[PDB]
């Protein structure tokens, strides 16, 4: 056993020398397409509340407004028919959630993590953490365990289950892959964030009209990212180098967004003040990751790229206009806010990936539209903003 | 120290990626500056046990099932355990105390404000012992297997302690018993990644949430409650710690997760409309002995050390799941009887408080080794293991140095 001096040795070996990068992105959806033209259509006749002819007028108004174009669902009206309890609203239904999510999340996470160590190109071998994000589902052992095994990781591969942090948690993930990949010398992190929201699929209701705008909102959908430092020259590409994480909770906000798992299954509650909420406090979330890092924070706000969170059209439109920017710079973002909705965790990386994507096709200086720093934000219950800073590599 | 304000750890003046990075990180090892301990108020001594969980549960007419638990609860060596309730508080809730009635949202409004609550209470004692300001707090790992919501556990912890608005947290739910395990773990690589980086660690328990009704076709459900206690146990964790102001006690230096194949349906719990639904099997002892010295050998070698020839040569704080699997940890890895006395002290005054237990373990540990005016916090050894078993089945494996007292 070595001596009391030879543990700084140990450190010193153990950890990497690099920033945590990301070098790979897969996606996934599930089957079930769902026009958000004939959305008030198919929900009001699933839920059987034809009846409420004002409500329905009402949220058909919210569907267009939207700007999201089609969401994809594990389920269609003939699987909703099966469960009558999901398609009410206050009849007990998480056993039957729980049932569909539990196994179903790890699953829709596993095919976009396939896409992402497929796109990587090495061995699953080499994949020594997991972070596992969801809000849909709880379960012991949790939804890592069952993603690890499905892929067939390593038995000693370090998990780590990020259960319901919400809208943040595609930030939040990029926070923990960060301090995994760079204190461990060759560490590999894959990260996978997948949500099956039939956990908060309800009937609509007058006095909680705010519950069904998040039905109109979620869709379902996996994002996945291989993140490591020290990026193997020839073998790895290299694309966003994840420099500073930051969690910042508004105070006074709490009553904002709130989500409570119960006997009901998941019950949305959303004030109408939320993207005033997150567009005020933004910028000041911005300031403070450069600063954390001492880079002077542009005085133009179009000089970065940007992964925003598509948590509504709303909060990107007030986004947008607190830091001045011109319409193309949420362009990525608007792009699968429309494509596939707003995914929770999973929109993020479907953002940065569709950012790299369009930027390679383009033949763009660097991943991040040519620009150099850009920011990845993660906007949720508390209120709580994850700003995460990215430096973008060149092609 | 961190050395936040030195030259050789500023950042650069411009925007130079590995610069930034060299800066940011810390030097040293992640390690346990502080531990603070909290538990509920209601005392339920294992011997009346048997008698006072019968009798909340309109079960004392199941007389061979009592008999059989009585005799499960005289084998447990568990002396007492605290909870957040008593008789009188148990009435208010018949679904709770029924076997399969609705129940969640009662567990979930019990639990999703007194987990943070019992967590904050021992976050305070750690914060009190660490001895600096709240604010220099910049990590906060909370961690419970009783009752979710969002915002989450963690935002609740940081909200009643008045931590600062931008403090990063991270919320470990529903790991388990090996959640104890898991949270030094992440403390590990939040606190050696980030220079002047406090991490406090907090696990909590309230385990109403996993009570009910014993069941004549579900014995091992009654058997996890009769080794399920309250509890709360926080640590401050930091890298370079502060020569004259912080207490350095343990060096977390290296930190596997190891899933054992082929054991899921071994430990089960399932969050149903009835709460907190537990399945366990009678094998679990065994299979944890069995695979515990592959977990250790890994942990060892990984970070270059030959694993010791003797397992007695390390100090240990293994996770007191049942009184069996230390038993049998004990004898596969030829431990004396005395290797586990500071888990077995733990098990007896306050049960299994599932993630709690190990923070409680470290606790007794550093403290009778400081009373008896031992060589270090670690039993006077250098090395030892901190050990989380539970559901997968999943071994936290956590290699320890100890400091000289
Ligand atoms: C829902 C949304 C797409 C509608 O677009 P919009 O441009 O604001 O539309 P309108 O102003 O015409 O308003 C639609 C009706 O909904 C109302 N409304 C919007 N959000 C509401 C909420 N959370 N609760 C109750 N009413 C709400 C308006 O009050 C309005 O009705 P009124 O005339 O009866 O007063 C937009 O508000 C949005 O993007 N919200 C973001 C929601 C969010 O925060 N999602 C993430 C949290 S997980
Ligand atoms: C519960 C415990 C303290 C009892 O000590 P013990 O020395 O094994 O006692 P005994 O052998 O006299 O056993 C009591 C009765 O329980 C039974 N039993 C033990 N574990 C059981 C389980 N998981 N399910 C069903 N029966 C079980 C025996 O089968 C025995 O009865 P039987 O002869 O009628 O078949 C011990 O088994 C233990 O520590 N188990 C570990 C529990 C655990 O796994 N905790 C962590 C999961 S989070």
């Amino acid at each position: 056993l070595p001596l009391m001096e030879d543990v700084q040795g140990i450190r010193k070996a153990q950890k990497a020398d690099g920033t945590a990068t990301v070098m790979a992105i897969g996606t996934a959806h599930p089957p079930h397409i769902f026009p958000q033209d004939t959305y008030a259509d198919v929900y009001f006749r699933a839920t059987n509340s034809e009846h409420k002819v004002e409500l329905k007028k009402k949220f058909d108004h919210i569907c267009k407004k939207t700007m999201i174009g089609k969401r994809y669902f594990n389920y269609d009206e003939e699987f909703l028919k099966k469960y009558p309890n999901i398609t009410s609203y206050d009849e007990p239904s998480l056993n039957d959630r729980q049932d569909i999510c539990v196994p179903g999340v790890p699953a829709l996470g596993t095919e976009a993590a396939v896409k992402a160590i497929e796109e990587w190109g090495r061995p699953k071998s080499e994949i020594t953490h997991l972070v596992f994000c969801t809000s849909c589902g709880v379960d012991m052992p949790s939804a890592d365990f069952q993603c690890a095994k499905l892929l067939g990781l390593h038995a000693n591969v370090n998990k780590y289950c990020i259960y319901m942090q919400g809208c943040y948690a595609g930030g939040t993930v990029m926070r923990y892959a960060k301090d995994l990949a760079e204190n461990n010398r060759g560490a590999r992190v894959l990260v996978v964030c997948a949500e099956l929201t039939i956990m908060m699929l309800r009937a609509p209701n007058e006095t909680h009209l705010d519950n069904a705008i998040g039905i109109s909102l979620f869709g379902d959908g996996a994002a996945a990212l291989i993140i490591g430092s020290d990026p193997i020259i020839g073998v790895e590409k290299p694309m966003f180098e994840i420099v500073c994480t930051k969690q910042t909770v508004i105070p006074n906000t709490e009553d904002v967004i709130h989500l409570h798992l119960r006997e009901t299954g998941m019950m949305f509650y959303l004030s109408k003040g939320s993207p005033m909420t997150i567009s005020n406090n933004v910028e000041a979330c911005l300031i403070d990751v450069f600063k954390s890092v001492g880079i002077t924070p542009p005085e133009d706000w179009n000089s970065l790229f940007w992964i925003p969170h598509p948590g509504g059209r709303a909060i990107l439109d007030q986004v947008e206009a607190k830091l001045k920017l011109r319409p193309e710079k949420f362009r990525a973002a608007r792009t699968v806010l429309w494509d596939y909705g707003n995914m929770v965790s999973a929109s993020v990386g479907y953002i940065l990936d569709e950012m790299r994507r369009k930027s390679a096709a383009k033949g763009l200086e660097t991943y991040g539209e040519g620009l150099e720093w850009g920011v990845l934000l993660g906007f949720g219950p508390g209120i709580t903003v994850e700003t995460i800073l990215l430096h973008s590599l060149p092609l």
